[PDB]
């Protein structure tokens, strides 16, 4: 908890990461398993950890699962 986690749902990774990095996030990305979530969700953020509203550390680990 040094910056509040945003809701990244629906973003492409080309937009998801720079948004996090701009918040000061210097931590490591854990890219999780893809999620088959239909065509509209293809390569968009489906899950995230920590959830939005959670205080995450500047170098804490963030996990993303993208639409298959
Ligand atoms: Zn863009
Ligand atoms: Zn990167
Ligand atoms: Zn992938
Ligand atoms: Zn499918
Ligand atoms: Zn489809
Ligand atoms: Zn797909
Ligand atoms: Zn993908």
């Amino acid at each position: 908890n040094q910056f509040v986690m945003p809701d990244l749902s629906g973003m492409f990774w080309v937009d998801a990461e720079p948004r996090l990095r701009a918040l000061g996030w210097t931590g490591m990305l854990d890219k999780g398993a893809d999620v088959d979530a239909g065509g509209s969700q293809h390569n968009r953020v489906v899950y995230q950890n920590p959830p939005a509203g959670t205080g995450v550390n500047r170098d804490g680990i963030i996990t993303l699962r993208f639409g298959q």
